[PDB]
Parts: structure tokens; C-alpha cells; sequence
């Protein structure tokens, strides 16, 4: 089997991606935050806080035919932002773009933190990192992907993410039209639950590639490029009058400047993301300070390869018996 699903922008910044997913009989259909930096598929529904609730489609599993409550079984996430959410778990059918999984965990939230609130295009995530994160208790749960993995033609799903547009997940195959030249591909630790893998040095604009091991994951679900402090100096020093402000928290640069590229290497290959995939806006509205999409992850404790890198390229999630990662240009 495979899937194909189309995954648009929530904002005129790129700072999410929704794809559509039918959870139930009859189908409800809810628009999720695929997240390759997460394992937990988790929604607003019929249980969340109404006060909780601001504009989200919710799932609600007593009018789902095919919806079992998992006795006993809660879940309790916090990710890298500060946000969170919990609540108990459902088994039902999940389909995403034409593939079906059935008895999925869908996590049912009963609580969500303001973030969550506030972003009404956003009914819940589709976590798509090593079932070894997901968060539910007792019995912990399978991601839609490792449920569907002995099904699909290929042990895969690749991320074609769009800068300001949409783009594409599929499931099961590799579409040899959607990337240019060919892919390379490079290895995986699994250790920590992500798609970890190893950069092999940077370049800034039109400089010479500095040859260095990054070490980061493949994070969708995160909006920008989270490199070593060394590294993100190095990319802001060729942008006049940038520099890291403590106040608005992080790297902010003149909304008058033109960015410069910035390239990241895979293996021998070479991915270059366009300055202008680097411009977040202006910081508040009406501001001439535009914040960067090159941050530190100095006090992340780890590198990110989030959307502004990976919308740079098309991205194969390699999920075979020693799982690899794959990077084309497009």
C-alpha cells in the first residue's frame, strides 16, 4: 500500500504545516501537525477543556463506530517549546492520504497548553519519530507509520515541505519526479528516539564549505534551523546590522537586508537553503526588526534540522531495519 497527502502552510511564515487525517467511521477529518520529532498522534476532542478549546475541529470518539477506549492508558507530552497536552487514548481507524491503519492510538486530549489554544489551524500532531518516545502509559504505543510499515510498499515516508506553499507526504514510495538530480543518503542513530543523523559541514552565501560534523535531527515539526552557536555567528556577522537580541530572543536583522543563503552538507552532496527561506518578518507588526530563522541551539542541548532546512530539500525517512535518512534538491 502507500498514501499520498498534501500538507499546506497554517501562516504567511511557513511556521507549521497541516495535513489532513480521517480518524473514525464515519470519517472526521482533523488537520495535523506532522511531526517528525514526536511520536505521539494526539488530538482535540469532545474531552479537551472547553475553555481549552478556540476554534480547533475536534475528534469525537462516541461518534466514531470503530472508536475502543484503551483502558487505563493516559498520555502527558511537553515538547522543546514549552507546550504540552494530556489526556486518556482511543484505538480507531486512521487514514492519511488513501492509507489506512487500523487499531491506531489516538490520544485523546483532555488538557493543552495555551500555545495549543491559541493556534486554531491546528487540530492536533502526528508524531512520526521512534515509537520508543511515545508517551503512553501504561502500554506504550506505536506511531501511524510503524503500524503501517509492514503494509506499504516500501518501509518509507518522504516530507516535501513547501516555502510559502503547500507540499507533500507519501507513504510507501519514493516519487522519483519530485526531486531533482539524486538523492544521498546518510546514516541514522536511533539512540535518542530521532532521526539523528550527521551534517557534514556548512557554507554561508557564496563562501567556502567549512568541512564539520553537525550532529541534529529531521524535525517537521519545528520551524527553524537550530545550529551551534559557532555556526549561526558565523551566518548573521554576513548580514549588517543582525545580532542576537536577549529581549525578542534570538538573532533579529534589519527588515531592509538581503540574506544570504546558507548551505548544510549530506555526505558529499550539498543542500542550499535561500536566504529568503531565513526571513521570519518583522518581530511585532510594523516593526523594521525581522527575526531569523537561524537560531542558536545553544541550551537546546541539541541541533535541528526543522522546516526551514528541510523545506529546502525532499527528505526520504528511510524506515527500514536500520533506518537512514535521504536528501534530494528539488
Amino acid at each position: 500500500s502507500t498514501g499520498s497527502a498534501t500538507t499546506t502552510p497554517i501562516d504567511s511564515l511557513d511556521d507549521a504545516y497541516i495535513t489532513p487525517v480521517q480518524i473514525g467511521t464515519p470519517a472526521q477529518t482533523l488537520n495535523l501537525d506532522f511531526d517528525t520529532g514526536s511520536s505521539d498522534l494526539w488530538v482535540f476532542s469532545s474531552e479537551t477543556t472547553a475553555s481549552e478549546v478556540d476554534g480547533q475541529t475536534i475528534y469525537t470518539p462516541s461518534k466514531s463506530t470503530t472508536a475502543k477506549l484503551l483502558s487505563g492508558a493516559t498520555w502527558s507530552i511537553s515538547y522543546g517549546d514549552g507546550s504540552s497536552s494530556s489526556g486518556d487514548v482511543y484505538t480507531d481507524t486512521v487514514s492519511v492520504g488513501g492509507l489506512t491503519v487500523t487499531g491506531q492510538a489516538v490520544e485523546s486530549a483532555k488538557k493543552v497548553s495555551s500555545s495549543f489554544t491559541e493556534d486554531s489551524t491546528i487540530d492536533g500532531l502526528l508524531g512520526l519519530a521512534f515509537s520508543t518516545l511515545n508517551t503512553v502509559s501504561p502500554t506504550q504505543q506505536k506511531t501511524f507509520f510503524d503500524n503501517a510499515k509492514a503494509s506499504l510498499d516500501s518501509p518509507v515516508f518522504t516530507a516535501d515541505l513547501g516555502y510559502h506553499a503547500p507540499g507533500t507526504y507519501n507513504f510507501g514510495f519514493i516519487d522519483t519526479t519530485a526531486y531533482t538530480g539524486s538523492i544521498t543518503y546518510t546514516a541514522v542513530s536511533t539512540k535518542q528516539g530521532f532521526w539523528e543523523w550527521t551534517s557534514t559541514g556548512y557554507a554561508v552565501g557564496s563562501g567556502t564549505f567549512k568541512s564539520t560534523s553537525i550532529d541534529g535531527i529531521a524535525d517537521t515539526g519545528t520551524t527553524l534551523l537550530y545550529l551551534p552557536a559557532t555556526v549561526v555567528s558565523a551566518y548573521w556577522a554576513q548580514v549588517s546590522g543582525a545580532k542576537s537580541s536577549s529581549s525578542v530572543g534570538g538573532y533579529v536583522f534589519p527588515c531592509s537586508a538581503t540574506l544570504p543563503s546558507f548551505t548544510f552538507g549530506v555526505g558529499s552532496a550539498r543542500i542550499v537553503i535561500p536566504g529568503d527561506y531565513i526571513d521570519f518578518g518583522p518581530i511585532s507588526t510594523g516593526s523594521s526588526s525581522c527575526f531569523g530563522g537561524i537560531q542558536s541551539s545553544a541550551g537546546i542541548g541539541i541541533n535541528i534540522f526543522g522546516d526551514v532546512a528541510l523545506k529546502a530539500a525532499f527528505v526520504v525517512f528511510n524506515g527500514a531495519t536500520t533506518p537512514t535518512l535521504g536528501f534530494a534538491s528539488k
